[PDB]
């Protein structure tokens, strides 16, 4: 393509870094200033426009202005100073860009399908410019975070998570599809706010949604193929489960949020045990929170507890868990037959200080969007029955979490290992030891697991996947960082991780005959490594080559 | 047109305004959130997002985006409160951009033809996406404002002036071009800027700028046509001359910083007659400046008197000027053919108090970008020998304006009456009089002869054109306006103005048979109103109509 | 898409059967006359203008003039009168308009790639407007049918193979690139013709032609993919045999030539065996050339033999071959390695007839492109051994065919079983019976295999593929058929014979894990209808509906 | 503008006129045969195609 029409487009535009040659091969000398930069000379600009903002809405909205300008420029940016730029682009900074999202708006981003428009899903997927996607993240908005509802304006997150596809695990922006699923919201704010972008009345339920949602992925696999990946994102509760257990088998997908985040978690504590010189089912974890994220989480504790030795049972006696209404326990009124799985013989609780007494868990998770859930208090109990207690603040984004680095590491007199699902500075204990806190986020499963899918083509993905992942994972944190308080491997390094996540989800695929892409590739890591996006710029000049000159010839 | 595409295209971009019919039968449906919203709702969400902007730099940003984002918008946000955005578009905001186009730079607009395309402009007109252009502004960057040889960062110049060619002169968009000649530039400054985006090297000069320029009027009117009017703005003194005078009679052309400021300057002055109770040619003028503006404003002034009745000799005696070697006398040195033409005899003089004091002028008009160049001294001075006297405070951007407001006001007891080229806020006088400061700037003349010249197509643009539009904008002010101290009539009030101005233009066009628009229309004030510009959103629909039956039957 | 643009392209354009309504949303709206009419409508007048011309070659022009006209048209007429149009689009006027390609030439067709290419062919496969190809049909034009080495002219025959795609398979013709790998020629009549449109040189030979070929193979499968089908076609002896042997098990791909032919002359004998009634085990082969289609046929005979229970040695003992230096026998000069293979102990001999005296076959098969090869002495002699010999008279044109229907049944007293790769009239015996040659010829095999091989993506053909083929085409030739003469379906049942051709190579593709697409459906045979092309028009209405009017409101 | 698109437009069509480095500047390159001839080669055969006729009706439509 040429013409003007190539700087309007975003995946094409190179700015300034077009050649002389290119732009007259082009059509387009002449409507760009007679200068000429590499990469380098315009993330020095786009450095010095985002140092003189004062607002971190405003480094996200001048971010997804790049983003809507210059592709690769885009990621080049991002990937230039990934610790950065993530929190700007991806927690917490999106959730506050969620949460003014019509304030934000500039130009328009990703699929916006409508319980309104459902029995023509097929025909808008053509509306797309592209007709080759390979994953796709989707959510409907109704638990943002830890925000709660915020309906249309939740398109924020799909964007972000494909932000990190590209920044940390490699997957190519153009194959990839964010997409909101708008059938209401019932936050009433909202439904008042003159900037809202959504539809105007309460959420849509029952038959309809549920319909919705399978021609929804009856029309995507149909269209992309039944290779392509469906990665659901920040949904209700009940909405997250039954979907995942609806498709897991029948489609390429898999919930972030229940499943990501077990991953991640696992993580951390496997990495953990280096530490507190045990084994995982020596240990004896408690949940604030018994949703998504908890029971995900939960689950893969134990499968992994299993492959220590331990049976189901002996696992799942050492999970307890506090939701809304307290300590679940057996026999406790308002439970789920989920939740049941964790009910314990034993007295009914409500207070969580009290419940952190009785229980004397080794590992406290904290997955229930509390505010400073983790007081003093419990960080002092927690550092008094435990050597080295291991503190998960998982709630995002940061004005969620149960607690701060900081708290963390001053309540427990600098013996707590911690982790957060949101960014925090390094931490300098009185001793003079400086701790670099982890980051437990999805980020560090998604992007490995997407490039992984997408190479082989793995047509389904079990439990396994994540704990084999969990594994991976852990396996990149070095005594080095474990000395600095890491349970994780340092950021600026997660490309690297999500390449052996992915080459290990290969290596399984094939083994298990699960794969799609054939014939297998001879060498696994170099198969992918050729198939990781590029920040480089391409070159639009025309493929010129002479003849031989009889046969140039005209006649 | 057709999908995506669409929504990059500014000129149609209708944002969420698009209907659900519009975005089914564009194939966008989905490429935008689930709300259709009007005009007013954009407006809001562009104030909401005006509003919380702390600098002025941002603003203008703000504002450029919308404009490459959203033609239509744009412009109904600009007419909307052109008293609140003309400042932030146009003076004195676009002089700062300027200053840091660079850094403001995000999408290019307008066209770069460079000295080495010379040979070349043909082809690059080409490249423009449009084929069909009535108008043209172009600058070489050399004399930006009172700012100086700011290069190629004076494209935002340009930019400028066509914004008003539709916001206050009702021309359409799509048929306006902002061109930068880039041949360098002399600002050692710039030339190390790393933020410079035009050629690197000291302005080229000679013949090969003579031929490029030859060069350009050429290719712009083998394409465009003959009656493509091009007007010249912010070029340095020498060069605007020549060129104005070299091609004035050969194609539709005028420089916007000779005529159109003499044009406005005259207006003025015309209107201040009303509460002066006096004749043009009762007056003294004496110039602080000796350059493009001041040269045009005293050629204009000198046919307004003769046209009172007065012979040229006496009116040329009417007019002092400085320069920067102070008073231009007979027999002094350095002086220039144009100059000597206003060299009085007199002794030489360079302080420009004692210059006041001694020719005691009723009228000071500060055309030399001279910081505060009208002190408390000249001020009283003036307020001492002048029952009202008339100060000009014409210089650009504001903080080149000779005096301010409340200044003027203040040093002349509330008897002087001002006029500025950048906008002043209301002052209310110690009598609790509150007077409005009009503002004479070129905004007020080259909008409205646009609309003439293209309605018309007026071949060439005599003075007399510009004599004519200072009675027209005069004219329109109110005995209201001069009680208040308007010198024109209200800002808000322009659009209706320049109807007029080119109503008149055209008027005098057919009767001068200088006109190219045939057949006349019957009613040239009926005829501009419909060809003027509309901020309403077309309707996207295909023309849906049915035949009868028997001739709609398929066989 | 829209405007104008849709009239041109054949793929799109439905003529002045485009609806009132779709040529008011499409733009196109005056660009047709005013009348509109069904697919029947056209038909009928392109059955007039077919009517009306006097030569074959006049007819093919008419028919490919249609084809870059109108897609689903063509089609439709094609398939209205199968027996009617594929002699004019293919056997025998294809290989008349490949003689006058030059001459025929009005716009361009498929694929043109040299050998001056080398190295950029990647790039050229970009210059094909469809990204998504599943089959190719390649030719080096060296061994155009019984023709020769037409070089470039040769382009006709992989347009008329696809024609047959689609036609007589079902394929969707977007799908599929017909390509011409120009590496000169070596006939010096085309050298010397001033309409000549490939190379004027010499063929190319050696390496270089090797590595052109090697780099044709990746780039298609790079682009398109490793299940992408690629069908050589009428390339010459050596050139076969190694590209097919150096790629059968790399790519997806088979020679026509070779292997199409083979399963359709064992599908003819299978069908005879229920006239002769006894084994293929009883019968012995005579086969007038010694080629690609000789030792194709002969491999599958044997094949065949073997599945009867005759050991591989016993099979070939029954099969004879004579070439252009004459019978092939043990010992015998200038013999290959292939042909060695069927070289037994007897005295040479060069006389076709006293070679048919003495080896006294039971079935003749004529694949040397010799005229009337099979004379009125040789048909009684077959006739004298054999109370009903098989008579095949493969090679293509008709003027190349070893004998006629008529002459074969006049001959052989009408006890002789007749089938030919051109197609012959009806021929009425003395006894007032009529019968019906069959056609043998590689239209009924290639589009089943094509329909099948892309369906369920077989990574690689087998020759068990062409033998389960040969049998399943045999399955539908019905006692009725019989006896009327026919050893082949009905033409007019062609498509309903590919598909269960397509069905059976899905169902072993499945079974022995060959197979790319999954999930496996179900029911193969519905899956497989439910992807065949269809000659009805699509309808190019957007996609118009309401939402409720709450959701559509307009603020 | 560029792509067989512009083969399809008689107003830009050369025809096999179109030299190589235009074909494959305007992205055609193999979609035409690897010959390049001059107006009056094309003019040739378009009389070979007009003489061969025997219907002025065929000549028209031609
Ligand atoms: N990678 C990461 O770091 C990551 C990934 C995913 C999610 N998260 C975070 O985890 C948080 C929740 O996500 P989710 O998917 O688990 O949501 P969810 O399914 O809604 O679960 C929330 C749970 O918190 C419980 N809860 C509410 N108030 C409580 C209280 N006062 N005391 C104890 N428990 C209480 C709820 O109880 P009921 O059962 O009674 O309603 C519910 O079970 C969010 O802030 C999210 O951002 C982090
Ligand atoms: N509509 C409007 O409000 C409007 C329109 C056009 C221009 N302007 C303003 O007018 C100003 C000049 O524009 P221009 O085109 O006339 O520029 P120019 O051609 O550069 O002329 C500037 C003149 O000022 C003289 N000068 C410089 N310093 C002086 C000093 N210290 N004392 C006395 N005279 C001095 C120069 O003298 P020499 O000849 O000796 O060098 C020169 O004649 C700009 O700031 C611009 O913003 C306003
Ligand atoms: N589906 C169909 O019905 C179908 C498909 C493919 C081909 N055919 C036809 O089969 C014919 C041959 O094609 P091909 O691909 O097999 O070509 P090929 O590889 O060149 O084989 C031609 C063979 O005929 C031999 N020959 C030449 N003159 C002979 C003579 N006077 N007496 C006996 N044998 C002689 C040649 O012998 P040497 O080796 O000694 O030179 C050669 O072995 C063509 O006319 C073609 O149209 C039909
Ligand atoms: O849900 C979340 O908070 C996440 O995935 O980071
Ligand atoms: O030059 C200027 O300042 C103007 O034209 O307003
Ligand atoms: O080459 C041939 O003759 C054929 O394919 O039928
Ligand atoms: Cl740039
Ligand atoms: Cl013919
Ligand atoms: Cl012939
Ligand atoms: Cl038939
Ligand atoms: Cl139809
Ligand atoms: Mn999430
Ligand atoms: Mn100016
Ligand atoms: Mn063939
Ligand atoms: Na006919
Ligand atoms: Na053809
Ligand atoms: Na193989
Ligand atoms: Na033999
Ligand atoms: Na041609």
């Amino acid at each position: 393509k040429k013409g003007y029409e190539v700087l309007r487009d975003p995946h094409l535009n190179k700015g300034m870094a077009f050649t002389l040659e290119e732009r007259q091969q082009l059509n387009i000398h002449g409507l760009l200033p007679p200068c000429f930069l590499g990469q380098d000379a315009q993330v020095y600009s786009i450095l010095k426009n985002f140092e003189r903002l004062t607002s971190d809405l405003d480094r996200y909205i001048l971010l997804m202005s790049l983003q809507d300008r210059n592709e690769k420029l885009f990621y080049k940016v991002l990937t230039s100073d990934i610790e950065r730029f993530m929190p700007i682009v991806y927690t917490p900074t999106v959730g506050l860009a969620c949460q003014h999202y019509g304030l934000a708006f500039r130009r328009p981003r990703g699929l916006f399908i409508t319980i309104h428009d459902r029995g023509h899903i097929a025909t808008m997927l053509q509306s797309w410019p592209e007709s080759v996607i390979k994953a796709i993240v989707v959510t409907d908005g109704e638990r943002i975070l830890g925000l709660g509802d915020l309906g249309c304006y939740g398109m924020g997150i799909p964007v972000g998570k494909l932000a990190l596809y590209t920044a940390c695990g490699g997957v190519k922006p153009h194959q990839c599809l964010p997409v909101m699923l708008d059938v209401g919201t019932d936050n009433e704010t909202l439904l008042k706010d003159p900037l809202y972008i959504g539809l105007r009345h309460k959420r849509i339920r029952g038959q309809a949604y549920d319909d919705l949602l399978d021609e929804f992925m009856e029309a995507v696999t149909s269209r992309y193929g039944m290779n392509c990946l469906i990665q659901f994102e920040d949904f209700a509760n009940a909405n997250a489960f039954r979907l995942l257990h609806k498709y897991r088998n029948k489609y390429c997908t898999f919930n972030d949020d229940i499943q990501g985040t077990a991953s991640v978690a696992v993580a951390g504590l496997l990495a953990a045990l280096r530490i507190t010189k045990n084994r995982l089912s020596d240990h004896t974890v408690l949940f604030q929170g018994a949703g998504e994220a908890a029971l995900g989480i939960a689950n893969l504790i134990v499968m992994a507890m299993q492959k220590e030795g331990v049976s189901k049972e002996e696992a799942i006696k050492r999970i307890w868990m506090v939701d809304s209404k307290g300590l679940i326990v057996k026999g406790r009124a308002s439970l789920t037959p989920e939740k049941e799985h964790f009910a314990h013989e034993h007295c009914e609780m409500k207070n969580l200080e009290d419940i952190v007494k009785d229980i004397k868990p080794t590992v406290l998770i904290g997955v229930a969007a509390i505010g400073g859930a983790f007081t003093q208090q419990i960080l002092q109990d927690m550092a008094a029955f435990n050597k080295r207690p291991i503190i998960f603040a998982l709630s995002n984004p940061t004005s969620k979490a149960e607690c701060t680095a900081e708290q963390l590491y001053k309540y427990t007199e600098g013996r707590g290992i911690f982790a957060s699902g949101s960014p925090f500075d390094p931490v300098t204990l009185p001793s003079g030891q400086t701790l670099y806190p982890g980051q437990g986020n999805n980020s560090y499963v998604f992007p490995g697991v997407a490039l992984g899918v997408i190479s082989c083509g793995l047509k389904h993905i079990g439990d396994d996947v994540f704990l084999t992942t969990a594994e991976v994972i852990a396996q990149e944190v070095s005594e080095e960082n474990l000395q600095e308080g890491r349970l994780y491997p340092p950021l600026v390094t997660i490309q690297q991780v999500s390449l052996k996540i992915a080459v290990r989800i290969a290596k399984e695929a094939y083994r298990n005959n699960t794969a799609s892409t054939y014939p297998q590739p001879e060498d696994l890591e170099a198969f992918i490594r050729s198939q990781v996006y590029s920040t480089d710029y391409n070159c639009f000049v025309a493929d010129s080559y002479t003849w031989p000159e009889e046969a140039m010839k005209v006649k």
